[PDB]
């Protein structure tokens, strides 16, 4: 009994929205992951330090984006439906590096927890029907509008390990997406299981002051001041993967950001910059509706 008003047409979006952002191995079993209370600034088993290993099923919207041949790990991504996947544009299109991947170059692995171990009946491979990149994606400057959608060849089957994440409404965005609230990034970064780091959202004027890159409203930032030592490293989060927050309103995980880039990954305190998913919902709806059926 946790209420959620679906936003998208299941005809174009595929299925998954009504039950989005509730994890089968956690919210559905009345269980909690080892660090989610830390997002509430509450510490129960001791200060963890830096980032740590995710538990089986902690992040069932996690999607890895691979280059087909030769098989190499390109980026993170997130599953928002059985049919649609979110990622960062520069993962696919980056001219300064002569990077321009299309559907045929790529596959996605969904449901993985380890990496030095395959997963029977657990991880799914899936090919891509089509890639959609924001047309005002700016790679020349600041990575403005760093967001892309990828449609799966065939809809994936949801399991305990595969389940989509929710996308925010105005009210959720207005309330969760503010300084001092904490979010969560995940990445593979030699570590051998998916790493989780929790990070506080940083105020816009401080984000603007940490860098000479022009920061636009299509971006937010999270992390700790260059002062602040062994805390939690934003740069652990793989480019294009999700920045997620738990709504106290309804116990649901919402994807607030797409990991775009890191600032000062060579400092004591690192800041992460994220594509503002809510400011882009308009564009996401536009592509799902045009291209989803």
């Amino acid at each position: 009994t946790s209420e959620y008003q679906t936003f998208f047409n299941p005809r174009t979006f595929g299925s998954g929205e009504a039950d989005c952002g509730l994890r089968p191995l956690f919210e559905k079993k009345s269980l909690e992951d080892k660090t989610e209370r830390a997002l509430l600034e509450s510490y129960i088993a001791g200060r963890i330090v830096a980032g740590s290993d995710a538990e089986i099923g902690m992040s069932p919207w996690q999607v890895m984006l691979f280059r087909k041949s030769p098989q190499e790990l390109l980026c993170g991504a997130s599953l928002i439906s059985d049919r649609w996947v979110l990622t960062a544009a520069h993962c696919l299109l980056y001219p300064p590096w002569d990077k321009n991947f299309t559907e045929n170059d790529l596959l996605v692995r969904i449901g993985k927890h380890s990496r030095t171990r395959y997963e029977r009946n657990i991880e799914k491979i899936s090919m891509l029907e089509k890639i959609y990149i924001h047309p005002r994606y700016n790679w020349r400057e600041n990575l403005d509008r760093d967001i892309a959608l990828m449609k799966l060849k065939k809809p994936v089957a949801f399991s305990d390990y595969i389940h989509p994440v929710c996308l925010p409404d105005r009210e959720t965005a207005a309330s969760l997406l503010q300084a001092g609230y904490k979010g969560r990034v995940t990445g593979w970064g030699q570590p051998s299981v998916l790493q989780v780091v929790n990070l506080p959202i940083v105020e816009r004027p401080v984000c603007k002051d940490s860098t000479r890159i022009r920061i636009t409203d299509n971006m937010f930032c999270a992390g700790y001041k260059p002062d602040e030592g062994k805390r939690g490293d934003a740069c652990e989060g793989d480019a294009g993967g999700p920045f997620v927050m738990k709504s106290p309103f309804n116990n649901r995980w919402y994807q607030m950001g797409i990991v775009s880039w890191g600032e000062g990954c060579d400092r004591d305190g690192k800041y992460g910059f994220y594509t503002h998913v809510f400011r882009l919902k308009k564009w996401i709806q536009k592509v799902i509706d045009q291209f989803g059926e």
